[PDB]
């Protein structure tokens, strides 16, 4: 098996590493039989896996020994998820991470912000499509200097040092690389508003300068967040917490607007998914049944507004459910019934099997961590879609 | 001596280092002496080049090895130089280098488009005060994607196949970081002129947007630039060919415009002391002066460079460099001992000729004719006259 | 392909090695598939040489870059070859090389006493069946300070500053490594004749010191030698100049001792095969015929005598025939020709169109370099053997 | 200070680094000052301590964070100990460590096989005299396979899975690199006795072979030690459990052999140091009145170490180890400063307490009983006396 064979020819440089590989490259190697990548594609991803994102990971957080960095990713504080992007006819695995630099967490890097700009760096030698102007650009704009990072580690839960996360998308053969950075340390510290930060940051862009289309989007997007979100320097939700770029050509890039709030009513998934009854045609309003069914069949809720260069118009938002504490065998019973709903008939027959096949040391009708979150969205051109985030190390114990 | 003891306890992860030591570090370790830093400081620097600037120096080119990278640091194309910021009262060494990648000037990276930021990440590790968002914000800005450093290689000399350099201040017990983005690589692959991608780059700046002060000193200097450089693409003199930042805090980072040209006579050099007319005060004007008496004492082009800081509106004289490279390095020190009995710094003519002897023993420095490359001239009105000079190390020593 | 699927997903950490890949990673790839190993194990042993091999090789010699250390092993200086070991039924894939120093060739390492140790030691944490003790003991007596180096490299050719050499048989899915000691630096820079150093090193063996049976054939084997090589100190061949081991358990181990020769007809060979009339049994016979064929139908000649503890009777050596400066056409219709003569009727078939694309960048007619040696064997419970050793850098160009 | 300075030039790869550093170095560096050390040396030997052993030490073992390896080094665990050689006439500086592998206490390398040859391969580019022949020759009679390894897990407590440490004496402005080899774990996993495997070692050495006196000092050693130790495979004592070489030219190495045992009298004292009745002479018997008087003026078992150089036939007196773990700290300093000025050593009897203190400044050194570890006393015809004193620097700094 694939996992198998490049730990026998690679082994591991620490044991941090080995235990890496032994909780989380079998389960990947199975997503990724799953998902009908070959077996050539298999060894592509793995061993990439190995040389590149084993040694971002860090230390292997366990009993007796405790990082000095604690990741928000997930329950057990491991900086890794991997999740799954399902449509109709096929299933795309990706991998989301914070690559953790050897001394993230301490005084000479209180918020970890240089792990995830070395990886992309040796992403960028390694694969001819990565682009890293739009990180650059983001982690100039919501960085901090040294000073800043330890303020505002005073002011923020352990879970949440961090400015930077990175995933990266296994399609087409490729890796694309996708970052998000977080506003909140540069709110907190420079008592600056949210919006402002955030907006100010983006209109500083090369792209938002020379696309007329994209700075009518924004404009749009502007008008509906503006009364939302605090014009204070607060950390109340409903709130802009995130910025999304992919590491690819600026004008192919999309930007992701993300909203955090812990309050999720019918009322609320209406006026997100249809920025306020600005939207108003029937493939949002399909969209918005969809969420509304879903929601009925089933850490703050996200609302991401993608936007592309050369578009004038918003589309409707990727809508995430947090799903930690829930019961991971009503999840897939309820997924299962969700993907009939959908007319996905081989996805519902497949889920619970697959999904017991991923995580075979657990008893997924006893844990309620593996399934950690849920997007869904609609898109004009290629259809619904649902993403499936999980706690992989908490699948493999 | 410090450099010998380092080399006894530190040794050499490979070759390469061992050889740029041998050809840098005792001319290193005699500058620190020379400008008086303590013992402690000269281990302290030492021992940082060792670990932070020697593996980031790449391959030693030398007969047999042609390294796969080029620098047009220096005339053997070694990617290093050593300068000294004199005044009245005291002398400041500085490090400038290029920080080479392991694929530079092969296919994975064409314009060594990482390595700098690389070291840049250790020393934010190292020193608490070192800011990578000026570093980060023009990388972005000028910086390229792999097909378009690519297309730059193919209209581009080896020695330019470059976006980025690095130079350390080694100043106040501290290693000071500042950067320079090159402006032609972008400006040739997306056939911009290179004033509008160099204006558009500052003008999106966070600092830019937050500092009034500072969009006016811009505005006046983008007024005094638009009528001397290219309104076309053309890389034809004079051009605003690099941008520098110091890595720190961005309100307190000196933004840097540098003009390149072939061309300098009096009236060209009045033109840029003055800003056209611009500046007619005393302390200008005494600048001048100095400027006319330095060019009548004494190939690469002339620099130009004007720097600006955030709370600042007006602007200052730029600093003025004189390219020494083909001319004998003996000349050049009698040259400067003259013009230094000019200033009146008795002490630093005095001394001059046998410094400049002893931080080069291993080469006979009456004979070479590259190893004075530049010489950087300013005055300002709260800190006085200055000289920058600006040594290839690796040609005075092999 | 697998080679090129491990680019794609490992890339190199600096040129040198990608070069090294781009010259010899698709032959052994071809290598490994006309074997018939599996997918799995082609991964297996291409991942393994990206991981451990790439970086031991140090600089990849070429116009403009001339090493400090230049390597025997083949015609360009290059410190690898790769070997196939041939049987009537099967074939083994091998790789040889030097395991190249940072300093190597220079004043801080002048004959390359580290990098080969350096190996195997991250052999040892990856390899469970891996075994350094013998290593060591052969390291302890017939290596040499930094002045003795020093000294050694004044007395020797460019080509010839090596103490020590690597093989890794790719067998059994397993990764197995030889290793080989030249006694000719410790002879030249002590004045002590080989014979002389070569026998004190083996009799301070712990295993010559439990084992009846190996000090009864090693005796054997110092009363055939003895008269043979020279009593006094010089480098006059036939000489001891090569001890060999597995980097096993010492009791499973085969213990090589290496004569080199510049001197090689009928008379010499007999004389070598039979140890002076010592072995004249049908099964050393048979092998001479086959050795006297070999010649017949066709840098010093080597004979290798090896011992394995437990057996204390000799057994006919190997001999290898260097084939640097002959046609490479040729050597392959001479091949195929004796492959007829063995009944190695498939052999004999496939030689010439899988040697053609082992080495697709050369016409094999117009070359003289890519066939560096042939070694012959045949053992009394195995068979017949041949191994054909490549300078695959020069088969690349 | 140097190890300020240090810290500032070079910073840290990882956290366990800068632990290891705030923990120790400041204690060295006054050890390298106390001994009177030029500032020189003491810069080459903090950079090296810097370089070349902070990263050969491992995780630091500290509350939340327990690492795979533990070491019998020191009480916490931590592989190190800082000691002083102390004469008349002058204090050299050790380091004693284990090189921790890092896979070390795990699967692939369940004794710490190869961290010790891997720091002896960099200090053999760094250093001209260093040489690896007895390392190899004894690694491969001493050393086991990874089975073995695991084996010998099952049968030893978690400070004693271990075959190699290594020392470096800080003398001559040099590095000396020093390693001893454990027997008890090829003793366990063979079910040899501890004697036999010794001897067997030892006499399949290169240099025993070639060298007589050797031989005969040796088969004195052997005819001592036989009624003595175990001829059984028992982990009793005395026993012989390391060996020790120099890593030098094995014509020139200083070969050790060690005994540990529990029981310590006036008789047994006398016996280990006359080998029995066997030197009877002037200058052993001074030696001897000397360790009486040192066991009278003040748990680890005692040690006793034979020393025996090539050319050398005769045996010498050995060095004699005693333990001080659980011993109040403020008593051996009272203790040792009565000894000193029974030896006579006044200048050593006036300054060790308060060294004692400013050695280890972060902790009230009065109020430890786990700071001095190890107390050997020696004396030599050609030398004269001497005392060794071995720290746990960790435990005088958290
Ligand atoms: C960081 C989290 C929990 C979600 C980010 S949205 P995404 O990038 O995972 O979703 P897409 O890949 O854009 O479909
Ligand atoms: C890199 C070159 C040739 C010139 C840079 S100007 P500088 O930064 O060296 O001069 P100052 O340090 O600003 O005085
Ligand atoms: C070093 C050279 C040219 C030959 C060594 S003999 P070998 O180990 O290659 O042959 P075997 O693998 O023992 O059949
Ligand atoms: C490692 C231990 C506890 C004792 C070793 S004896 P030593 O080598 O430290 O003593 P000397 O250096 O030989 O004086």
């Amino acid at each position: 098996r694939p996992w198998q064979i490049l730990s026998q020819a690679l082994g591991f440089p620490n044991y941090d590493q080995e235990l890496w590989w032994q909780n989380t490259a079998e389960t990947l190697n199975r997503v990724l039989e799953q998902c009908d990548y070959s077996v050539h594609l298999q060894y592509k991803y793995l061993a990439f896996y190995h040389k590149y994102i084993l040694p971002s990971l860090g230390p292997f957080r366990r009993p007796g020994v405790e990082p000095e960095y604690i990741s928000g990713l997930s329950h057990g504080g491991h900086p890794l998820e991997i999740s799954v992007k399902i449509d109709k006819s096929k299933t795309i695995c990706r991998l989301g991470l914070q690559a953790i630099g050897p001394l993230a967490g301490t005084a000479r890097d209180p918020l970890n912000s240089f792990g995830d700009r070395e990886l992309l760096k040796n992403l960028a030698t390694l694969l001819p499509h990565v682009d890293l102007r739009l990180f650059d650009h983001f982690n100039a704009q919501v960085g901090l200097d040294r000073a800043q990072c330890a303020v505002a580690t005073t002011k923020l839960i352990k879970e949440s040092h961090n400015i930077v996360c990175t995933s990266l998308d296994l399609k087409d053969g490729e890796v694309i690389p996708k970052v998000y950075f977080s506003t909140i340390p540069k709110g907190l510290v420079t008592e600056t508003p949210l919006f402002d930060l955030t907006f100010a940051a983006i209109e500083q862009m090369e792209v938002y300068h020379k696309d007329a289309p994209l700075r009518t989007a924004l404009s749009s997007l502007k008008d509906f967040l503006r009364p939302r979100v605090p014009t204070d320097a607060s950390i109340t939700p409903p709130l802009t917490g995130l910025i999304g770029v992919d590491c690819i050509d600026p004008m192919l890039s999309r930007l992701k607007v993300y909203l955090a709030t812990f309050r999720m009513d019918l009322s609320l998934i209406r006026d997100y998914w249809t920025l306020g009854g600005l939207l108003t045609d029937a493939g949002t309003m399909k969209g918005l049944e969809m969420v509304e069914t879903l929601a009925k069949t089933l850490l703050p809720f996200g609302i991401n507004y993608a936007m592309k260069p050369g578009t004038a118009e918003l589309a409707p938002p990727q809508i995430y459910f947090p799903l930690l504490g829930i019961n991971d065998g009503f999840i897939a019973d309820a997924l299962v019934e969700f993907f009939q709903y959908m007319g996905w008939e081989d996805q519902a027959n497949r889920y619970k099997d697959e999904l017991k096949a991923k995580f075979p040391n657990v008893d997924i009708s006893q844990t309620k961590n593996v399934h950690r979150w849920l997007g869904v969205a609609y898109s004009e051109t290629k259809g619904p879609s649902m993403n499936i985030y999980y706690d992989v190390v908490a699948g493999n114990v």
